[PDB]
């Protein structure tokens, strides 16, 4: 059903350097990319930071693992955070050295994106998907692209999109805009409506709408709300749709928020993960042009809670062995 069955495996090299030895379900040591491929994954998502001090997630880091993904027969989804560090609705920190004025910033953004795209092409990497920003629900490149600076946001995204379109990438990747809280139709609608009404960024400038969907940051994140929101997004703008980030815990003894009503019966276990993932996948497939699902960081065992209040959201044992839930990608 789904065109893209993936996971974000960005931390792979960070973990291997930390001594992690990944193993398949039989317990046989094997490269992570091959384990993922063997379990049905056909696309890997990777976060790209501009100039991180320690180099993790910078372009070189990403080209190195992208080559490995390619060798395993996996497509690559590049997620530009357009920051030197984590970008989310509460943080869209300007890359060091980048100008603040809209005119020069727009040009910098175009240059950076164009340059990165060409370097990827030159390394033989043609991502199938490229998101111009990560969870830019509150904008990007703050404060210049901070909501409600809609004019600036539209202008910046237009520049980023064309940095891709003017690149040597062949074939070209699908261009994606990624917002958090996919279940929140009101916000999705508020954002796209205000950005698109500016006129600079046109509907034709991008191809996909991605959303994050997590069950442990608000009980409002019901599967019902996700279905309704995605359906509304699909019929309003008719773009391809995907849940680009999601997690389900194998352990959550200390949640900060109550879980959504329609997922309360799913247990915190590998079996529970397969049920949740399969359900979210099928929700996406039931949507017009719903084409993808990406699990976030299933193998980051040294950050098991994956930034959430739940103790463990990974799909690998603490020794690095893939859990039974990883095969879910063979059934969606
Ligand atoms: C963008 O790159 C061009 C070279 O093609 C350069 O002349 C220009 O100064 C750059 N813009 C910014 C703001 O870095």
């Amino acid at each position: 059903a789904l065109t893209y069955r993936g996971v974000d495996w960005s931390s792979v090299v960070v973990e291997e350097r930390a001594g992690v030895s990944y193993k398949n379900t039989n317990g046989n040591a094997q490269p992570l990319e091959n384990i993922l491929a063997a379990n049905g994954v056909n696309t890997v998502r990777q976060r790209v930071w501009v100039n991180p001090a320690d180099g993790n997630y910078n372009l070189d880091y990403n080209i190195a693992i992208a080559k490995r993904a390619k060798a395993a027969g996996l497509g690559v989804y590049i997620d530009f955070h357009y920051s030197d560090t984590w970008a989310d609705p509460a943080h869209q920190t300007m890359p060091a050295g980048w100008p603040s004025d809209i005119d020069n910033l727009s040009w910098k953004l175009y240059n950076y994106t164009l340059d990165a795209a060409n370097k990827l092409q030159n390394a033989g990497i043609q991502p199938t998907i490229v998101s111009i920003g990560n969870e830019i629900r509150a904008g990007l490149l703050w404060p210049t692209g901070r909501t409600e600076n809609w004019a600036n946001i539209a202008r910046l995204l237009h520049s980023a999109a064309w940095g891709i379109k003017d690149s040597s990438l062949s074939p070209k990747p699908k261009i994606m805009i990624h917002l958090d809280n996919g279940w929140d139709w009101g916000t999705q609608n508020w954002w796209y409506t205000n950005v698109l009404k500016q006129g600079t960024l046109e509907l034709s400038d991008f191809d996909m709408m991605g959303v994050s969907f997590y069950p442990f940051y608000s009980s409002s994140a019901t599967l019902s709300a996700l279905k309704s929101s995605l359906d509304n997004m699909a019929k309003t703008w008719n773009k391809e749709i995907a849940v680009v980030e999601t997690n389900w815990p194998i352990s959550c003894p200390n949640p900060r928020y109550s879980f959504p009503s329609d997922v309360k019966n799913i247990p915190f276990s590998p079996e529970g993960q397969t049920t949740f993932i399969t359900n979210v996948a099928n929700i996406v497939s039931s949507v017009s042009r719903g084409v993808g699902l990406f699990y976030w960081e299933p193998a980051w065992i040294h950050n098991a809670n994956l930034g959430s209040s739940c103790a463990d959201n990974t799909m690998f044992s603490q020794s690095g062995q893939a859990l039974s839930s990883l095969s879910v990608f063979q059934r969606i």
